[PDB]
């Protein structure tokens, strides 16, 4: 309830250390992806992602992003494989923007940004609850996708519309029956490595997994996404555009590619 952090000049990314020490630790997320220094790693599996049973509940504007929440009491939605030990559940996706196309991703490939990045975020089912989870080295699992900008996503556009009703922070929507498997790329080629979560409290809970393959959305599409509001209804507006980190130092860390 005292949490003022945010993505402003004055509360933004080199702020958190303040009050979120962690910031400076040595598993911190976003990265830049060198392609040419990752290596190729033929013991990795393939990535497993069974979202056929998936149980979308909500869409929330949090003041940060907006979650789109999942039902992650049952082994419904769950991603497993590529580099993990067990069974990781699905519990909600969000993304990160720019005021401008060329711009919003967190992980950059080769120092290019992408327009947004969608964050699929699980936790590992050995440590029974998302609380517990964050607690630990091997908590989570994200599966992040680049956007860039060009043909419309069709699975997207669900999301985009629901957003008039969530524009300032604090609103929600039912979001029920949405399919999470229409946000995927063809191929589930993937980079990994271990890190944290993007946003206070950063905790280096997360094992990272970034497609190789953006996915297209329109520029009609990411456009609705700046129209979402950071401030609270009845507060001066303040649009929600460039709420991403940028990237932090690998320190001693090894990116792999499993292709
Ligand atoms: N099942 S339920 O009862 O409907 C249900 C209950 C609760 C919830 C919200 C979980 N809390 C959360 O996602 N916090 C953000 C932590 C975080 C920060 C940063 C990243 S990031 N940017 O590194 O990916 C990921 C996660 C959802 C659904
Ligand atoms: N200085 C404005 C108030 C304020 C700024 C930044 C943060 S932090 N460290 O959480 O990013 C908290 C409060
Ligand atoms: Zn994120």
């Amino acid at each position: 309830m005292s949490h003022h952090w945010g993505y402003g000049k004055h509360n933004g990314p080199e702020h958190w250390h303040k009050d979120f020490p962690i910031a400076k630790g040595e598993r911190q997320s976003p990265v830049d992806i060198d392609t040419h220094t990752a290596k190729y790693d033929p013991s990795l599996k393939p990535l497993s992602v069974s979202y056929d049973q998936a149980t979308s509940l909500r869409i929330l504007n949090n003041g940060h992003a907006f979650n789109v929440e999942f039902d992650d009491s049952q082994d419904k939605a769950v991603l497993k494989g590529g580099p993990l030990d067990g069974t990781y559940r699905l519990i909600q996706f969000h993304f990160h923007w720019g005021s401008l196309d060329g711009q919003g991703s967190e992980h950059t490939v080769d120092k290019k940004k992408y327009a947004a990045e969608l964050h699929l975020v699980h936790w590992n089912t050995k440590y029974g609850d998302f609380g517990k989870a964050v607690q630990q080295p091997d908590g989570l699992a994200v599966l992040g996708i680049f956007l860039k900008v060009g043909s419309a996503k069709p699975g997207l556009q669900k999301v985009v519309d629901v957003l008039d009703s969530i524009k300032t922070k604090g609103k929600s929507a039912d979001f029920t029956n949405f399919d999470p498997r229409g946000l995927l790329p063809e191929s589930l080629d993937y980079w990994t490595y271990p890190g944290s979560l993007t946003t206070p409290p950063l905790l280096e809970c997360v094992t990272w997994i970034v497609l190789k393959e953006p996915i297209s959305v329109s520029s009609e599409q990411v456009l609705k996404f700046r129209k979402l509001n950071f401030n609270g209804e009845g507060e001066p507006e303040e649009l929600m555009v460039d709420n991403w980190r940028p990237a932090q130092p690998l320190k001693n860390r090894q990116i792999k590619a499993s292709f």
